[PDB]
């Protein structure tokens, strides 16, 4: 019921794309914002008073191409950059950089129900997008 | 009633100027913040639980001159600067740059009645302003 | 109604110092945060639903002397820096710079009663202070 | 009720590590967020409507050796940099830098019961951490 508001707000805005089975979640929705970009709305198993907004972004073959070319020095420099940048967007993140080559990066933000609202919901989603966007623009401005 | 509140709040601050027939919007007030600066308050057709605060800006012909003069590299560098700048204002935006010569840039944020208040309506207007204002300062700082 | 609460809270935190006969405001409580620092809480004469957190700061003649000692280009460069800095704080500001020699600077923020609460007020005050402190530290870091 | 809710919330998220006797506080919870990192949720003794979120950090002995070596100028360059950074996270902080050689740093924030809620409380905790994290990351990027 608290989740029907969620389910409803995502459709009122043409966001929601489909629900998804999930062995470790009371529920899970796959939102499309913007365009065909994919963002996840997951309410973890144990907690029923929160929703976690996640966005998984895998660095293309095309891109870790250039990051591989750089010296180990310049890679580190880049992992440090993307790191400071994201720790500025009010989100939590996970970086996947084996040899300091960035394969993927997850941007997350949770909203508890004490403060849930359509306005709040739609904001966090948009913010998580912008957080992961700057990183995508960083790689892009460097490597095209 | 959400509508008369928005309207009275804006009137209460002198932000209001007049309406206008937006054949796409349930309503469309026109604010003037600051002084003679033009900001739009729009409620999309389908949406009856939200207002959009948009502010499109056209860069003067004398400024588009400055940026057109520059090499393509210095231009692409400039567009990246403004993308990275705006993206940290928690606002949506859209740049119109012919051959990377910024023509116009639209900055937009939106409130859902779910969390609409005067304190919030006003703060959102002023934030949309600062975001398009700092982009204006980048242009004026570089081109006079 | 809300005036007695705003007053009650400032005093609860010590913050409050005294009041003063401002002919342009319903009330005007002069706060002291941090210790010895002066911030002003005003409420325009013809405004019920709101207060203003204002912090005026004049640049010592010494510091003003150092920015005097710079070129007219190094001065313009410095003005832009404080402009870009403050516009990222979500506060409004008035800049006083005769010939790009910073005289004083004013940072303000307003709270509309449908958003008022102790938590929020205390925050808006601290944020106004941080916006101010930043420019002051920029000044000192450059000129002792 | 607030202490009770706070205890309850921390435990629901895995944060609440343990409570600890403090003569100068109504209560005092110890948090382990991220997983082995520690934070202090405290209600000042003489405060009936506020909680303090504190994160103390000791500049490791062999990281101050790093900044011991830097010339005074270079050290001061670092103190300003860490001061401008932290003042951007909307947190109160305290720097222990003996000879401009960073000893330890405290990042803090308050939440008045006026605005207390789980969504609010947890965000505060993550913001205090992120700020303290950026300073740590700054030290590590430089000295490893």
């Amino acid at each position: 019921l608290s989740q029907e508001m969620i389910k409803k707000w995502l459709d009122e805005e043409g966001f929601l794309r489909m629900e998804v089975p999930d062995e470790n979640a009371r529920f899970h929705y796959v939102v499309n914002y913007p365009e065909d970009h994919v963002i996840d709305i997951i309410q973890p198993a144990g907690k029923d008073d929160m929703i976690l907004i996640a966005c998984a972004t895998s660095v293309s073959p095309e891109h870790q191409a250039g990051i591989r070319a750089l010296s180990m020095e310049k890679r580190t420099e880049f992992i440090w950059k993307v790191r400071f940048t994201l720790n500025r967007f009010g989100v939590d993140f996970q970086l996947d950089h084996p040899e300091n080559v960035l394969n993927s990066y997850l941007v997350t933000d949770e909203i508890f129900f004490d403060g849930l609202s359509k306005d709040r919901l739609i904001s966090s989603i948009k913010n998580v997008f912008r957080a992961k966007l700057q990183v995508m623009w960083m790689i892009q401005e460097r490597f095209g």
